[PDB]
């Protein structure tokens, strides 16, 4: 435990002098450069890196590292690290082709930064997908200075990656560039999966006592080059038709988990329940923010109340989703000391499968907001922007933390 | 347990509807009106008053509460919800004087709502000083929605005191303004600590099974009036002594505590400890931010090195006091199942005298970052200015919780 704080305080110290840094580029523009975010951090990625071989190779393979069968975080966060991390790969490769491509300006900061980042990430998703479960007991002060290393190196990505100046508005660099960055970032949502991975281990470090993973990302690259397929193919009949995808799916989602919540009335770990509350940023203020922008505007279109409808039908599928799993999950944890299991199990079912239809038009979708432009005029699309790139990538990572839970309360209704 | 969620996820919904309205005001400006953000405050204030009388009167009073003999929150957060409460209303009350004599401009819509907030503050810490230490039998579903409607009221008026926009720059009006508003915001503080007191009633809620108190309010308003008294007796060398008593007070409280967490080692209340790690912005997000501010600065003056070298001393008695707290904490919990012992006893004896030392300088003393003015050159002082009354209130709140876990283990040694 004393340890664990000696640790902690180099943790929690670390990444405030990383947010200072990267956030003091974006304040002011003009005193510091644009290099020296990126140059820190680079160097702070490197001995991250070197770590991950330490452990992976002198420390793991040795005898004392106590496997975890029992949860230890399942397949479904290992697999979503496995599908968002190699989709960041070529969100990098295509970027790195753009630089290389390009009008005369500043050669070799940024292609030696992105390069980085391909070995970064490509050495820290084979160790989380090795050391998930491992409860490490051999070098103990190492380990957890080596986490919070590595810890404090995702946030510092996810915080440079959502103040990012996308000053928007020739027949190579237009088509390669203009139809492709309106996506989904993935980076993002691959330092969330990263977050929560390392803090699972960190927590469980002095804890005392192939053929089904190649078709994982050999498919993903389709499904990312299908991402570019949609805006390359291109309206207000189409983004009708949008909303209209996203409005047709959640409808009976919200008339199903309120019958579910009612059965669960007349039949009558830890880390899970606050892991579905931080994600009320992506489905409530976003969502808010859009409906406020939506009432102010002066000439009330045919298509404003539909993008009313669309963001208050968002909010109550959200408070029909939430109660129906927390109500589940003590319905099986009191079970250590009929019909209405049969009506648990039909809306189990019939809502692990919307979900995973709003996951994909979620991730691998168009990107609705930069398409809505009604808020863009109203709120300053400086400052929108920032407030997507914290709420959709939220809001993504609530479903698939939200499916495996379903898939548990299925399971546990059908034995 | 489930009227618990039930209460939550309303608690959880209406401060994000509360918090998007008073922001939305502050992005656009334009379309949204002032009074929106305002009359919605007021109204939720007025329902969160009546509550509290009716939770005074006709249920308290009644058999069925029972009390909480043992911690229940102690007497200094009792005390610093006393002191910090009548300096906001005297603070609002300096506010309304201003409203009155005053130019020809809008009537009535701030006077009616400074008014109820003297109403709302005035209920509230009658209603916190007698319910610090209940837990609640007889009605549960109506306290845990009524602790939930007060505290998404304290966290609105929080967002809505840091986001305000004081565009600065006749004998009356200029004295009683201009040398009055710049000082410690004392509302902001008052919010925190209804924050932290309404957190434990509601957690505790359903759990089975007068001539000391007049000086506090008294001698405040002349504590208050002090802090008036500094600012209208108003250099480069005054603020050189403003920056000198930090310094000196802080010198040896870093020699202090380095050798008080080594006798832990040579001699071998679950929510005290986070509260301990959400205060290091009050100490670390400040002070980053103005050691990069007096680095990339051209001329080095021979007081940006006084700055720079006042900011690094911040950290570092941030770091020796927080490892000295929990060392100290662990070692007192374990003994439920020698002189080193006088060195933790003249220890914290002289860390409880420097931190009040330092408090009433923090809070009723010079507001430094309007007198400093380098990095309100570097970064805009619009935006510079929100990060003042994020941290500052925060590290005032820091020593007040730190002091009485001294004073506990000074204490638990004596004894």
């Amino acid at each position: 435990k004393t340890g664990r704080l000696f640790s902690g305080l180099f943790g929690l110290n670390l990444m405030f002098l990383g947010g200072t840094v990267v956030s003091s580029v974006a304040l002011s523009n003009k005193a510091v450069p644009e290099r020296d975010s990126q140059s820190f951090l680079c160097i702070l990625m490197l001995l991250s890196s070197v770590w991950a071989l330490y452990h992976l190779l002198f420390i793991r393979n040795q005898n004392g590292a106590v496997h975890h069968d029992h949860h230890a975080g399942a397949m479904w966060l290992k697999a979503s690290l496995a599908i968002f991390g190699v989709c960041s790969i070529i969100l990098s490769i295509f970027e790195i082709g753009h630089a290389l491509l390009l009008q005369n300006c500043e050669i070799l900061m940024d292609i030696v930064f992105f390069s980085i980042e391909i070995v970064f990430v490509s050495v820290q998703t084979v160790l989380l997908w090795v050391s998930c479960k491992d409860c490490v007991q051999m070098h103990h002060s190492v380990t957890r200075y080596g986490i919070m290393l590595t810890l404090a190196t995702d946030i510092l990505l996810w915080l440079t990656a959502v103040i990012d100046d996308s000053l928007e508005q020739d027949s190579m660099c237009w088509g390669l560039k203009q139809g492709y960055v309106t996506m989904f970032p993935f980076n993002i949502e691959y330092s969330l999966i990263c977050a929560t991975l390392l803090f699972i281990m960190w927590k469980n470090v002095g804890r005392r006592e192939x053929x089904x993973x190649x078709x994982x990302x050999x498919x993903x690259x389709x499904x990312x080059x299908x991402x570019x397929x949609x805006x390359x193919x291109x309206x207000x009949x189409x983004x009708x038709x949008x909303x209209x995808x996203x409005x047709x799916x959640x409808x009976x989602x919200x008339x199903x988990x309120x019958x579910x919540x009612x059965x669960x009335x007349x039949x009558x770990r830890k880390l899970d329940v606050t892991l579905l509350f931080v994600s009320a940023v992506g489905q409530l203020g976003i969502s808010y923010f859009s409906i406020i922008a939506t009432v102010v505007t002066t000439p009330w279109t045919m298509l404003s109340a539909l993008n009313f409808s669309n963001s208050l039908l968002l909010i109550l599928q959200y408070l029909s989703q939430t109660m129906f799993i927390i109500e589940s999950m003590r319905s099986i944890h009191e079970e250590e000391k009929g019909l209405s299991r049969r009506v648990v199990k039909e809306m189990a079912m019939f809502l692990m499968i919307c979900n995973i239809m709003c996951w994909i038009l979620g991730a691998f979708g168009a990107h609705p907001l930069y398409m809505n432009g009604l808020e863009r005029q109203l709120y300053g699309s400086g400052i929108w922007l920032a407030i997507l790139n914290i709420g959709l990538p939220l809001s993504v990572f609530y479903r698939m933390h939200s499916v495996g839970i379903l898939l548990e309360v299925y399971l546990h209704a059908l034995e």
